[PDB]
């Protein structure tokens, strides 16, 4: 019984988790809820044995989890990727949070009718946020050094998303540009992005003003 | 050189961390930025050796951290409180996320001019969120069982906050009511809440429409 990953058929909160599973070459099945299957989800929500019913959820022979960050960290933890000591684990958790400020920064304004105006303010703040990652990568192949960790896939997802908002937001950040290409150069990832399992759109929920809809 | 915890002189994102430090009886100093000291923060922001400059930050003889969740988890990790195995650590991370949905649910609408209207929608969703914790606590003293973990202080903070929004939101949840009292019954916590170090207000930043200002 291979693990089941449930979520809307969008990138959203679970995309980084998918990339991690693919990177690790872990077998898994997905239960994807289409745009008109909310009803299907509601009728199963409290019937899966989940303590805190939500999307995404992860069910396998050992656990039943919800909360996207708990799920991605569980998968990484099962592969001894969370960090070898408190200091290292904290570094990795700090990177997570830093990436979320960007990813969630996008989603918080993506559902507004005044997206364009909010976008201006967000994009004026994005540079400073990106620069901390740029500096972090000037002497490191990946966020935690020579080896890939789950925050790398989180950052990748965030970069993919902001590049849709503004294709030139990385022009002043060559290391981030190269980092994104480097992630796509990982064999498992390249294979995944080219497979039928890859969900390129939407970024947020279908109803979103930005990153929504059925097509880019 | 005891650890330094920097943050605005508000509860906000760091309150649970303060409670954890007090619970563990760890010595620490705080660098509190008053409402009119933003300028003071800006001039120090990139001068503290922080890789991802932000508030709160935690600096001690071993690390320099930012991102509230990385900080609270570091402190807990130093005391072997994050979980003994992947499954347990994931349970604890799931609880964190579940609490944040509530705490951040409040902050996302607390800065709006239309707070009252947004409040109505939030409070109609809060019950379902609280009920998952209520059920979790029907056969457990604390969120993870007989012993306290950092999510307990996170939940406490969230309950403290929503009780300000609606003093009756816990009427249908007796276990959560008792849980809040149980936390306040911990000697270190009772002592802290009664000390001069305790910051009762504001909940969000001073500019917030809800939980803001200099006085309740
Ligand atoms: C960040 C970019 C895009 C975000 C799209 C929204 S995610 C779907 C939504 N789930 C959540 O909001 C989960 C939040 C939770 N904190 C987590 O991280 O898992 C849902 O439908 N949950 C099911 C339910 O509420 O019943
Ligand atoms: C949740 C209830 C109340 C929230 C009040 C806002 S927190 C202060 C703000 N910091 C952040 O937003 C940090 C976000 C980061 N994700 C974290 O969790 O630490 C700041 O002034 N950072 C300093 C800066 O940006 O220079």
């Amino acid at each position: 019984m291979s693990p089941i990953l449930g979520y809307w058929k969008i990138k959203g909160l679970v995309q980084p988790t998918r990339l991690l599973l693919e990177y690790l070459e872990e077998k898994y099945e997905e239960h994807l809820y289409e745009r008109d299957e909310g009803d299907k989800w509601r009728n199963k929500k409290f019937e899966l044995g989940l303590e805190f019913p939500n999307l995404p959820y992860y069910i396998d022979g050992d656990v039943k989890l919800t909360q996207s960050m708990a799920i991605i960290r569980y998968i990484a933890d099962k592969h001894n990727m969370l960090g070898g000591c408190p200091k290292e684990r904290a570094e990795i958790s700090m990177l997570e949070g830093a990436v979320l400020d960007i990813r969630y920064g996008v989603s918080r304004i993506a559902y507004s009718k005044d997206f364009e105006t909010l976008k201006v303010d967000f994009l004026s703040k994005l540079p400073e946020m990106l620069k901390m990652f740029e500096d972090r990568l000037c002497h490191k192949t990946y966020l935690n050094g020579d080896h890939v960790t789950h925050p790398d896939f989180m950052l990748y997802d965030a970069l993919d998303v902001v590049l849709y908002m503004d294709p030139m937001c990385l022009d002043a950040f060559p290391k981030l540009v190269c980092f994104k290409k480097r992630i796509e150069a990982i064999p498992q990832i390249d294979k995944y992005l080219k497979s039928s399992k890859y969900i390129a759109w939407p970024l947020q929920g279908w109803q979103a003003t930005f990153g929504g809809g059925d097509h880019p």
